[PDB]
């Protein structure tokens, strides 16, 4: 997990766009992947904290570009690249900034039944239209190969929760698993394109209209199973309701809701260990505990 200063930034825009003039720079937000700037007012370069990071920055780039056109909802448009290095495939990357504040689940909840349920017909819209990109044309490194994941995360597990389990415990993990790895629901599946990180603070609202105008954060996308871009919505609290997950499943005219509710509860349990990965993975020992104490109940 890397750290970058200011200046640094500056500089290392400067050096590939000499002509780019730098008048104000603000730490917009950051993530796992990325630390990401505010630059004049029209730009948000992503900077990368570790190679992972870097990779699907390189991967939010290309699917942008590609896409840039496609769809119902306005979404960043890539206008700087930076190059790889070493270790990096992309040391950086400039977007449009898209006007609009986030539609958390508070705003949604506050506006009139009216606003709530166009909302909910613009985002199945853009869904749709997301899902039914045609997949052809891309390369395999850009899909998730689902049951390859679940076989790797199972090794990696074992690996780390070696020592930390009571072989009884352990088994109740093996079961978890194989019940995942032996249910055919979780892959028979029509992959498509999808955001695959599709929630409220990646969805940007107008105020003054009281409509989305904006999806943006792209780096998680991939081609996958098109219901995990409903069931990043369903919490309650963190997220929508699920009732109002359903209006948007019916606008997209989905034929099957109880499947969505099935991968949504394994999703669920499945956090634990993801937490227990992406501790170690980025170093978070606050949810390697966690993880390792719900596993534990
Ligand atoms: N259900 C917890 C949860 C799962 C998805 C994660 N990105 C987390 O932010 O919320």
């Amino acid at each position: 997990m890397r750290t970058y200063t200011f200046d640094q930034v500056e500089k290392a825009i400067e050096q590939l766009y000499p002509d780019f003039t730098i008048n104000t720079i603000q730490i917009s937000g950051k993530g796992n992947d990325c630390i990401a700037y505010e630059i004049n007012r029209d730009f948000i370069f992503k900077f990368p904290k570790h190679s992972r990071g870097s990779t699907n920055l390189f991967n939010e780039v290309n699917i942008l570009k590609r896409i840039h056109n496609k769809l119902p909802l306005p979404i960043p448009e890539v206008v700087f690249t930076g190059m790889p290095s070493e270790t990096y495939q992309m040391s950086f990357a400039g977007f449009t900034k898209i006007k609009g504040v986030p539609l958390t689940p508070l705003l949604l909840n506050n506006l009139p039944k009216q606003s709530q349920n166009q909302a909910a017909k613009d985002l199945a819209r853009f869904l749709s239209e997301l899902h039914s990109i045609n997949i052809s044309g891309f390369k395999s490194n850009l899909v998730l190969d689902f049951r390859e994941k679940i076989n790797e995360d199972n090794k990696k597990i074992k690996k780390l929760l070696s020592r930390e389990l009571k072989g009884p415990q352990m088994k109740k993990v093996d079961d978890f698993y194989r019940d995942i790895l032996e249910n055919e629901i979780y892959f028979k599946y029509y992959p498509c394109l999808i955001h695959n990180d599709f929630s409220s603070d990646h969805i940007l609202f107008d105020t003054e209209k009281n409509t989305i105008c904006g999806i943006i954060d792209f780096g998680d996308a991939a081609i996958s199973d098109p219901d995990n871009d409903f069931i990043s919505l369903m919490e309650d609290d963190e997220e929508y309701g699920m009732e109002f997950v359903s209006k948007i499943l019916n606008h997209y005219k989905h034929k099957d809701i109880p499947t969505v509710l099935e991968k949504y509860r394994m999703k669920e349990k499945y956090w634990s260990f993801e937490k227990i990965i992406y501790g170690k993975e980025y170093g978070y020992m606050d949810w390697y505990e966690e993880g390792l104490n719900e596993i534990r109940s």
